[PDB]
């Protein structure tokens, strides 16, 4: 059964993996075994070495501070942005662009982006008058907070996955993990995409293929999509994760709607369960969101998201099927 | 009482740039924040504008000038109470009469008092460097600023200590967005850009048909609050020099013990920060160089000549230290 557990691990490198399995082939640790396999992969266990003990506690505690009984924002969708980054870090329009640090930013940042979600929205936690929103003056209240844990694990006992990285490494490091996890704040979408079309229209390109960037604010702008692209990856997978995916994040929604309805509280979009199309939101938001962002992701790498995009579009088609006329 | 009389009659000159506020800090007991900012609520009738009992108001008062550091030189309660009470003349120019609304007053009023609440007399480089627990809950950006403002809305919530009980839903809502943009604000790494966004509207300035500035919209609206209190907080090497020497004393004293916790630490020594290798009049005289002076002389195109005195005395102050070089 172990056995098994190995055997899925062999897609790490593949657009829908078998995440679900591999949670439930694991004991509930996806994120750790998926984090654990994508480091021995990439071998950033010994480039900036890591004691795997150190590693694997790490991991743990991480996963651990994911709630159990939040249905979307879990360790399973932390575990699956995680892989997900992992793939689009190796499309060849970006191959060896990226530092070795920047993609153990990027991985890291991916691991711990949802960390401690209470499973509501930044705007739930406002109108409530939360702790989290008065602590975070209402700004990616959220982001924030994940960020703020993810970091304060690594100073439990044995947690200190970044101990022989250098001084500068580390607080690069840290900047880099900011800025992307910072910036999987849906509010700010639109200024990122915005963002990645100016940087697809002046792009530059070895014409052989491979895409070329010079300053940071560029190389962070793209690992900031990379990373907002991954968070946004569900309706690019393959349609049985798809629907998965769907389930959950109506039920997170939904127990929020709950929550707003005790309190006497306005409804969120999407979260009421008594008046909610959960088809019709799929395709709206594939159409105003996830399309146009991943339409220019591969504009950017063309034409290596192709079966991504793909895939995507076939799962509009039978999302939209689904509505009857 | 006769301690009682004279802080009455300091107080007195509430409306005025050079209020003795070290004087009223003596008077009042150490009450500078609670008494300054009582005064000027009554003065500018806000606790009838938004019922705010007077229990309630002085109660708060208190609990938040307990927060600030009674053992910090500079960034503490008097700083706040100078800062509340340099806005509220800023506020009061005539270039800038009916503009603001009783809750932008209010707001820009409360701001600057909480706007460095919980200071622990280090900086932000000092708090990202030391790998503190403030900057690992704020992730680096703004820090100090961030804390201000979560505490100064935090102790609203203690025992009889909601000044803004009977706002509206809308009221709460749009006091607290614009608190939280005004302190944001402060942040010194903030400032080239806020400086240059002021520069564009006064480049583009309009009044209106009595004179005074015309502001469409949030953006302006915020913008100008938003230097204001910087321009409040920047207001040392403005004020009488008797006042703003005490003010570099201060500073002074509060970057030497940061400079101390540096070298303990085998840390670099931040600029200013190191007591055996200060240059305090020349410190000044850069710092109003090349920040304070074109913030103030941008501000007093803002405002032309509302504030030419405030400036002639900055550049006075300029020249003294200049004066002073050896
Ligand atoms: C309220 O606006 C909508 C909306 O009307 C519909 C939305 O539908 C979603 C559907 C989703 C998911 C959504 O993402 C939640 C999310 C993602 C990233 N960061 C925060 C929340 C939204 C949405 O986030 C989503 C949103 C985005 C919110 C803003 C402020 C731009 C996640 C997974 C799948 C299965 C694709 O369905
Ligand atoms: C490191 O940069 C310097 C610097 O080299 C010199 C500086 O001198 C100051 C002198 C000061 C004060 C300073 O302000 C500290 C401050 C103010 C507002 N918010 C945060 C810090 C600085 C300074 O803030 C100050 C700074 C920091 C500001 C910027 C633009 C990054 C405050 C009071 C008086 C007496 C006028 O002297
Ligand atoms: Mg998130
Ligand atoms: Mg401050
Ligand atoms: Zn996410
Ligand atoms: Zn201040």
């Amino acid at each position: 059964q172990e056995d098994v557990l190995a055997k899925e691990l062999e897609d790490v490198n593949k657009w829908g993996l078998h995440v679900f399995r591999i949670a439930e082939l694991s004991g509930n640790r996806p994120l750790t075994v998926i984090m654990h396999t994508i480091f021995q992969e990439r071998d950033l266990l010994k480039t900036f070495k890591i004691p795997v003990d150190t590693l694997i506690t790490y991991l743990m505690t991480l996963e651990d501070h994911y709630h159990a009984d939040v249905a979307y924002h879990n360790n399973i969708h932390a575990a699956d942005v995680v892989q997900s980054t992992h793939v689009l870090l190796s499309t060849p329009a970006l191959e060896a662009v990226f530092t070795d640090l920047e993609i153990l930013a990027a991985i890291f940042a991916s691991a711990i982006h949802d960390v401690d979600h209470p499973g509501v929205s930044n705007q739930f936690l406002i109108n409530t008058n939360s702790e989290l929103a008065l602590m975070y003056n209402d700004s990616s209240v959220l982001e924030n907070h994940h960020l703020a844990v993810g970091f304060k694990l690594l100073q439990e006992e044995n947690c200190d996955i970044f101990q022989n990285l250098t001084k500068k490494q580390r607080q690069s490091l840290r900047k880099m993990v900011i800025d992307i996890v910072l910036a999987t704040d849906m509010s700010k979408h639109m200024n990122l995409l915005a963002d990645l079309k100016t940087m697809v229209e002046t792009k530059k390109v070895t014409s052989s293929g491979v895409l070329l960037l010079d300053n940071y604010s560029d190389r962070i702008q793209v690992l900031q999509n990379m990373v907002h692209c991954a968070d946004l990856s569900n309706p690019t997978k393959p349609l049985q994760l798809y629907r998965q995916w769907t389930d959950r994040i109506m039920e997170e929604f939904f127990r929020q709607g709950d929550r707003e309805r005790e309190r006497g509280m306005e409804i969120s979009p999407m979260c009421d369960k008594h008046n909610a199309s959960v088809e019709k939101s799929q395709v709206g938001f594939i159409d105003y969101i996830v399309h146009p962002l991943w339409e220019t992701w591969a504009d950017l790498v063309h034409p290596d998201a192709q079966d991504i995009l793909d895939t995507l579009e076939d799962n509009r088609e039978w999302y939209q099927s689904t509505i009857p006329q």
